[PDB]
């Protein structure tokens, strides 16, 4: 292992392996500004910024004082490598520097417990992928029969769809169910009211690091230089409103009145000891989606359910990253092939995370199969969809040698909705 | 009328005074100007002269360098920054007259001025609101008898679109590659686009937000609509076809879409306001209201071709062929907490009228390739060539004057 001398429990999400990146704030200095997570505790980037002396970041220390992470996340691979280095000697256990600087340490570390989280950036576009096999296959037999399951394409490109990102919010803030417009009796007009079928989603979702120019594809070999990190997201659904809307042109209200992500972002640099071979695609893609480089990733997801009487949580999910059948790489690689140009801060999601057990499925639609199935939620409690009160909560590590990378929590309560 | 001269056919009279970003070769700087003749007045340079309650102490809006912030102040706000440069170039305010000195740093030439796109868009959204335009697609894609889907007269139907990949006039858009299924009993191939496509459209702004949770009520719909561009949805008919069942359409139109820069305020279009189509089955509650917000603007495509000389006329429609309003569009987008915010697009759907001559796309001009247009001097077209050039223009037509919203151009580039 490696030692920080910040105190790091062995279960801590937060050793010296994984230095996640995010934006906080404190009752004592409202200015969103840079940390990085270590045991308990923040570094604040924009105190030591003056340490980064290297090649990389020596002109562009500024990057550490802004109230986002977009300008560091568009620097590109050498400032992120530079970056990590310099925290990993500045943070461990042996080094002097900011370890016996009684007066600096005072000023650069707060505790996390008193810490406010914020969007680590100011996302300019959100795109949801569809990437994983048995969420879209289960989907399909619901939807259309245990014959007709993947539509054609889903085996040739990584189907994904645009998002809304104003209603990306970060960990925490309350989700009120929506009203909408659903058509729950096919005999009669649609109505208006409250959604029935509220949902959440288990999802991983990448950062943008440095864009590409408006009219120039990434070519995938190149694809790995444009991955900042990654967060947890739930991707909260109205089915019933979902249902009546989507023909033709997609998800629309049914998505977009939140989508909550965890504020901690894992460098792709601490995420690499834990890659594993892609799975095998067949049929095979295309060349121009066709990479040997690893970049599938062991990462154990958990998703809780806590109704507002309940005093212990319910764990509904267990699920892996290593299950989906479409890479970042892959994912990246086609949003940019026509041309679009990808920013700094944009964040692509993986879609709804489920394996073939259906203890890993990754929505309440599959874990109450169309809501024709109870989940057990703790002695003598069930649901199919969403209550007002419940708080859902994702959670993932990456699990090493007395060591785990995690991120956080990725958390938020159902609010009434105003009828 | 102005102290600035206006010729008749200007698209800038005083009944216009659009906003718009834009930098010259002396100030690099994008900064706010509102057009009238052939000049930009310089907003920044004159933001001391917005001395009323809405705006004194919030001139700050008017040295940024996108709309965002003078769009969120809301129509107080925008109403008083229009009687103030209504006062200023009639003179009846006499300061920005007189004072030649600054009269001299305000007033730049149209011809000199570099535009940018108008506001930081957070989020693009584009609707599908033309009954004849999303006739044409159900006739084209499934057949008369299923041209309309069953939501189609119930609800505003839209997506989110690509706000990355929005660009000013003028900027030349690569022909895309991507993937493609032009037979059925094979597997997808990679390649260039072969029916690359214009769409025609409008689009508005959205002035101050919505929180996040907070629906717009239809009653309140119309003090977050800013002001209107042109806009030109370009698009891939091949990778569209393939890709967009079941989430929609997404590379086939992300490559770009082009807007106008000069933002017509609601303000200067409310002459053109005509009553609201009928709408039946009638709409829920929600998307009820009674006040007209339907607009006569008449539009025009031209496409001028590689060795041809002049540009032909290809369509001519109007935004009064639209089934669902602005108010209820965004309504629609707000109605279950969704927080749209100062700066958003909202985008009408391409535009179609009955007549064959008014339909806005060259998917529907060309009936998917099966008629060819005619582009004169011997040629025809289904779907655009590369070197093709695209302007859209449109205009309202009072008496006397015209409020028109300049040009959305675009060049097509080879495939990489
Ligand atoms: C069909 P769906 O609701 O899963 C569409 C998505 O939102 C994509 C996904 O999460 O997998
Ligand atoms: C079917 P389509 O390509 O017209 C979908 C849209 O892009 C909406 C529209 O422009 O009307
Ligand atoms: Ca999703
Ligand atoms: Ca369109
Ligand atoms: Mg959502
Ligand atoms: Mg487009
Ligand atoms: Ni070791």
């Amino acid at each position: 292992g490696s030692m920080s001398f910040i105190p790091v429990a062995e279960d801590s999400d937060f050793p010296i392996q994984n230095l996640p990146y995010g934006v906080f704030s404190t009752q004592s200095n409202p200015k969103p500004r840079i940390g990085v997570a270590i045991g308990d505790q923040i570094l604040d980037l924009s105190v030591i910024k003056h340490l980064f002396t290297g090649p990389a970041l020596s002109k562009h220390q500024h990057v550490f004082d802004e109230t986002t992470l977009n300008n560091f996340m568009g620097l590109g691979q050498a400032a992120w490598k530079e970056a990590r280095a310099s925290l990993q000697n500045l943070l461990s256990a042996s080094q002097a520097r900011l370890r016996d600087d009684k007066e600096l340490r005072q000023r650069a570390f707060t505790s996390q417990a008193s810490a406010t989280m914020h969007l680590p950036a100011t996302i300019g576009d959100y795109t949801d992928f569809y990437s994983s096999r048995q969420h879209a296959t289960n989907v399909g037999i619901m939807f259309r029969g245990k014959e007709n399951a993947l539509l054609p394409n889903w085996l040739h490109l990584p189907v994904g769809y645009h998002g809304r990102a104003s209603s990306i919010v970060v960990s925490g803030t309350p989700i009120r169910r929506p009203m909408g417009q659903m058509r729950p009796d096919n005999s009669k007009p649609p109505v208006y009211g409250a959604c029935r079928l509220l949902d959440m989603e288990l999802e991983m979702a990448f950062f943008v690091g440095p864009g590409n120019r408006f009219g120039e594809p990434i070519p995938i070999s190149k694809a790995h230089e444009h991955i900042f990190g990654m967060v947890l997201m739930n991707d909260w659904s109205a089915r019933d409103i979902q249902q009546w809307e989507y023909v033709p042109l997609g998800p629309f209200l049914g998505k977009s009145f939140g989508t909550t992500i965890s504020p901690w972002v894992v460098p792709m640099d601490a995420l690499m000891p834990f890659v594993v071979p892609n799975p095998k695609q067949d049929p095979k893609p295309l060349p121009y989606l066709c990479h040997s480089q690893p970049y599938t990733f062991d990462i154990n997801l958990s998703v809780s359910l806590k109704g507002e009487g309940m005093s212990q949580a319910a764990t509904i999910c267990r699920s892996n990253f290593k299950h989906m059948y479409w890479t970042m790489l892959q994912q990246l690689t086609h949003h940019s092939v026509n041309g679009c140009n990808l920013r700094p801060g944009d964040l692509l999601a993986s879609g709804t995370i489920s394996g073939s057990d259906p203890e890993s499925f990754g929505s309440m639609l599959e874990l109450s199969w169309k809501g024709t199935k109870a989940i057990d939620v703790g002695q003598g409690q069930t649901r199919t969809f969403l209550l007002d009160g419940d708080e859902v909560i994702i959670t993932g590590h990456c699990q090493g040698d007395g060591y785990r990378v995690g991120f956080g929590q990725c958390a938020g309560k159902v609010l009434p909705a105003l009828s």
